[PDB]
């Protein structure tokens, strides 16, 4: 018949459907060989994947217990740092190895390539006492090949997860892959090689920490306050990583753990370098890792009302005491070190003592304002990107400024309720505001807590001669600072 | 090719799932269901089809494709990491979880498609029903009444005829009377009339145009009616979070 569309036509769709994710606020860069270099991986899950002995479970157990005074982090991430030279690898997330490789006793063929094909002879696994035997038998058949990578290649099997891993003989350079063949007796599906998403790792050099963190942030950057947490790093490595962190203005935090004596050696290298935190350890004691306190406090925050919080007065019963003298605390505070201090209050004796970061005059010294600026930048960027993705076009006229301001309004409304905008008493700041903004009486407004402007100018980009427009906005707001000292006098009569 | 007419259910193994979702990415109206290897057939691709077929569009019929139990079908995934890997490929399955000793239900009601298309299956079904009902009412109007004049009486009569369908849509649950600024700006831009977003309090906004044109087949001028409908889709809660502060 003639289709009905000749007479009635209806088109269905979803408007403003473009979803833009929301930024989350810890990531650990370990060195163990379980994690492939090119990936980034909600406590029991960590226990299952890594095992009870690993330091990763040790960290996650203490990380996942936290109350934040407003009743938890609820996520963690791991990435891989290539400490030393590595051989090419091929690495199986699906549950397998139910001891049902039977039926592959009929002359199995598998194909692997360094740069040209290598076919493997008949592999029979009918006996298959265990998957360890299966890996050994695969290794025996692979080692018969005359290619230098495959001459001493190793095949291993992991029980905690369900991964088969193949490692080439040579160290430093090489590329390996596995191909899906058309033969019936091909075990690239019983193995998880060449199916779905398989990580093929090429050979690498010794590599460097600041390059490793950049590679990790390339794949996903939904985190805050990363840390390495392996063996202690050299001072130069800490300097390089702190410089790299300072390269991005107000994105991440970087927590370091030091001894008391080493603290003075630092704060000379890492002076400036906004976004770096130093935490003092206790020598000749349990590990009771402490560099995670700012990271935990940041992770637990939910940006609900009254969420500004304060990093100073907070208690950590797990961590052990660090300093107990006033003169020692005075010496430590010169280096901007964060610690757990103990003080007597009518018999009872311990809390985190300083919430300060190393940085310049222009950067945020306190950690609470640092976190709030991270959240503001992420929220504004999300709203603007979502606007760009949904609406058809944004005209460069008065309607454009009106629409942009209307869209940014809810974020600024929520910012007042959160506590990042304080509606607070200087003359110097008044003059600075009147100079930076041509409009006077902006400082009186910043009564309400903020002042916003939109520009919408035009320009020509360098890449193409064409004129492309652009929007420039300026935001001023009063930061959220908490009282830290109380003084008074009680006059009687 | 047809926008929002049919659904297409496919059954795959776990390993083959990653191979797909590269070919069939986009392609609105396609559903992927994971099978169990080395087990009974216990065909599973029929779950969305059965749920759609049983619906009767009576009050409270919007329903939700997520939380529903299939005792006939066998379990598919049982680890959180495996479920995390599977969800990246938009696969639908039966998951098992412990709730104080007792152990199984369909887990995701998502379809593969683009940003403009309906990812959830419930809104997909409701849009199918809306299109069919509107087309039926308009065709019936054309077939019964003698003529539809291209004047104010025309818009009034067309709106009056479409009114009962939209009345039933509110009772069904396909119209929700729901909280964004971006959506507000989009609505104010798409429709020249501002304060439409405040109206969409009631759940919908409808317009009629009645313009004229000349068709290509014959030189003659033939008229036509253009209508625009905006309504708030029906979305169901899927996650619960809270904090219990004591003292």
């Amino acid at each position: 018949m003639i289709s009905q569309s000749r007479y009635i036509r209806i088109i269905s769709g979803v408007g403003a459907g473009a979803p833009v994710a929301g930024r989350k606020l810890l990531r650990v860069m370990t060195t163990n060989n379980v994690i492939p270099p090119g990936i980034v991986i909600d406590a029991n899950a960590v226990l299952s994947y890594f095992g009870a002995q690993s330091e990763e479970y040790q960290r996650a157990a203490a990380y996942f217990k936290f109350i934040s005074k407003s009743v938890s982090p609820s996520s963690i991430s791991f990435a891989r740092w290539v400490n030393t030279a590595i051989a090419p690898m091929v690495v199986d997330n699906l549950p397998k190895t139910i001891a049902d490789f039977a039926g592959f006793s009929a002359g199995v063929l598998t194909i692997m390539v360094g740069a040209a094909e290598q076919n493997i002879t008949a592999i029979d696994t009918s006996a298959a006492t265990s998957m360890d035997n299966v890996a050994s038998i695969i290794q025996t058949e692979i080692r018969k090949n005359a290619d230098p990578q495959l001459a001493q290649a190793t095949v291993t099997w992991n029980q905690n997860t369900n991964q088969f891993t193949l490692v080439g003989a040579t160290i430093g350079t090489g590329v390996l892959a596995v191909a899906k063949s058309a033969d019936p007796q091909d075990m690239s599906t019983a193995l998880g090689w060449s199916t779905s998403n398989v990580v093929n790792v090429a050979g690498q050099s010794a590599d460097l920490p600041d390059a490793a963190v950049a590679k990790s942030t390339n794949v996903s950057n939904n985190f805050g306050s990363f840390l390495f947490a392996g063996a202690p790093l050299d001072n130069d490595q800490i300097k390089a990583v702190s410089a790299w962190n300072a390269a991005q203005n107000n994105q991440f935090i970087y927590t370091v753990a030091t001894s008391l004596a080493n603290l003075g050696t630092l704060f000379t290298l890492v002076n400036g370098n906004a976004g770096t935190a130093l935490n003092v350890l206790s020598a000749t004691a349990a590990n009771d890792f402490v560099e995670q306190c700012p990271s935990e406090i940041l992770a637990a925050t939910n940006y609900e009302p009254g969420a500004s919080q304060n990093y100073m007065y907070y208690q950590f019963p797990g961590r052990n005491i660090t300093v107990s003298d006033d003169t020692v605390a005075n010496t430590v505070d010169k280096s901007r070190g964060n610690y757990i201090g103990v003080t007597q209050a009518n018999g009872q004796q311990a809390f985190y003592q300083r919430g300060i970061l190393c940085g310049g005059p222009t950067d945020a010294v306190d950690m609470n304002v640092y976190a709030n600026e991270i959240w503001l930048k992420s929220a504004i960027a999300q709203a603007l990107l979502d606007l760009f993705l949904n609406v058809n076009a944004v005209p460069a006229s008065s309607t454009g400024e009106a629409m942009t301001l209307a869209v940014l309004q809810p974020v600024l409304d929520k910012a007042t309720a959160n506590g990042t905008f304080t509606y607070k008493e200087s003359a110097v700041q008044q003059q600075y505001i009147t100079q930076v903004t041509g409009d006077r009486r902006a400082w009186r407004q910043v009564t309400l807590g903020y002042w916003i402007n939109i520009t919408f100018s035009s320009y020509t980009n360098s890449n193409t001669g064409l004129t492309e427009w652009k929007a420039n906005y300026t935001l001023i707001y009063s930061k959220g600072d908490a009282i830290r000292f109380v003084e008074g006098s009680d006059v009687m009569i």
